[PDB]
């Protein structure tokens, strides 16, 4: 099984994010204003691109997989108006300035989807996903009191968002199976990198 | 106003689907089951990688169209599901040979998506499913008597595809707007060719 | 060896093409100036996107490659002088329409370029380059007298060209052997493809029937 | 004409690597060994995946400009050799660690070529080449003694490199003539991130 090899051998640097210094601050609620505003403002970046990324993926995908796609971009959609609406909650702005920690996962990315092979593409999806279903189950499974952040905490670690990670879990096995040991390698190459920028992305808050 | 005058510039090719022999079949329901199957086959085909043409277009497209295009691609993908039932119940399989017309419709729409301008990929999206709206409200406006295809009928003439035409039509005109006639000019071939390959694809269901 | 297994399944094909009615008729010298001069216009097209086609792939490919591909694409973009003169000398125009088959094989390519592996795409670019190298080695070795279209004869059948297919041949091959089956026939696909569209190619010469 | 309005407006990020601490020790010769490695294993990663952007842009390019991008491609190819001659006589391995900086900068360049208009890509190429001719020729202009890297600096302030440059500022310029206002800011902006990338790159050596 892929996923669970994909888990492993990179155990190691996911071990770094669960927990992370911003996660252990959400749960404790000692997490500043600065640092939250600082990752709302990047991360609706990424998002915005990510909804790009699996654009792109789409455009390549095969055919039983399209409504799959359709579902999944129009469900990640939805976290736009999210970051759009806790933003007139907290009368912050968006279109500030950008980390440049941020662009280069962006770009990185692009890139995969762009020039990579279909398999390297979907690692990169399920990476992403599955790495912040992860990081978000903890601060629910460790949170103290109330925090002013409750939807996103809401969202990236209920039922649904973790049935929408099965899901591509299960696609992306299916996928490894019918490729050589070459191209999973490259795949999983893509799942490092994408498992380190994952890492750095919660230091942008400070 | 620059869908307007896409619409002007290729009316003679437009008035050549509008209506099509297919249409005039569907409209008094003389249709052979033999002909709808192919133009369903194939426009199947078509469906699916128009899918992925506009999922080209939205990675390329800017900021304030992201959610246009998250909810249309959704939109448009139940247009599967309208196909894949309608063959469960005619006992039809989608899996059959594709048409080279189909092919090389197909293969277009990604070019142009891929190597063109978002211009041009927007122009040939609402040539599309500008075409496709006229043509379905044409047979809604001449059918005869109820017909055993009124689902295609009523999803492409309804008033919410109308709206969805109208959106496209209106983010068209803003663009065009703040474009120059090179740019302009390229789009306005793309509509053209668009046009010729919405004509020749009503051919298909009497191919072979 | 992939190489070799893509051309025997496909022999049929081919075999249509070696000869085709436009090789017999180049050997022969019987070939009409018509005819010549829509397969001119019409294959400089598909030169022009071939060109932009191997550029789609070239920025896909492994870093060991780049060198071949910056080589090749250099080599291959000499092929528009080639057209280029030959139109001069012969006061005909290339601005004209081009044939429906010829654009429908581009766009087909470029989709495999973009949206396909890079072993279809390869596997593409060694389906287009063998193609012609054989035809055009079948025109030079059928040859009664020398033809007034010598140079195009002489470009595709020479020992350089011949080199640079061997060059592709090399890398699919290998490229193939770090490949599944799965992803082998998604190429062993796109080779067919490629051979019914160079098939159906020398047909446009008589287009306008 | 677009490319003057485009320094123009960048002139003051231009200025910091006119010159930059690089370039004002690889004119003196005062460069230490340990920067020029890094600098030089850096680069070449970018130079391989410029010429991944220039492929983009070629397979977008008018008919008119087929030519002059095959011949380019071949052209800027032949740096790889420049690049790996010069490690072979330092001993030095070209297979190491990237800063991310650059992967950053090169992942930027290939989402513009992918997803950009032509437009915005010929800018970002006229931005990059510009940029180290302006570079390699201030390098000229200010060195006290020949350089153990004077190949390099010959290379990017030749004739040969100049008259590259500006047979792209001449496209470019025509381009943007035929072009409306809107893709042209769009390309200004590209220039401006292209620009900061260049600035920030030279510090990579450090
Ligand atoms: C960081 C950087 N920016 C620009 C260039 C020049 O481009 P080229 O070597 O591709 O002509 C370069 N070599 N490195």
């Amino acid at each position: 099984m892929f996923s669970e090899e994909l888990i492993k051998e990179n155990e190691n640097i996911w071990r770094r994010f669960l927990p992370h210094k911003f996660l252990i601050e959400m749960a404790e609620n000692t997490i500043k204003k600065e640092n939250f505003e600082k990752w709302l403002v990047n991360d609706y970046y990424f998002v915005k691109n990510a909804l790009r990324f699996m654009a792109l993926l789409m455009a390549k995908a095969p055919d039983d997989l399209l409504p799959f796609f359709a579902e999944s971009i129009y469900y990640i959609s939805k976290e736009l108006e999210m970051f759009e609406k806790k933003a007139q909650e907290l009368g912050i702005s968006l279109n500030g300035e950008i980390d440049w920690r941020a662009k280069s996962y962006v770009n990185y990315l692009l890139s995969v989807a762009s020039l990579g092979s279909f398999l390297e593409g979907f690692t990169a999806l399920y990476c992403e996903e599955k790495a912040y279903y992860e990081a978000w189950k903890w601060v629910r499974e460790n949170l103290k009191e109330r925090s002013p952040y409750q939807e996103f905490i809401n969202h990236w670690s209920s039922q649904e968002f973790g049935e929408y990670v099965k899901r591509i879990e299960k696609i992306l096995n299916s996928l490894a199976e019918k490729h050589g040991e070459f191209e999973k390698e490259r795949a999983r190459e893509v799942f490092k990198e994408v498992s380190k920028f994952e890492l750095i992305f919660w230091d942008i808050a400070y």
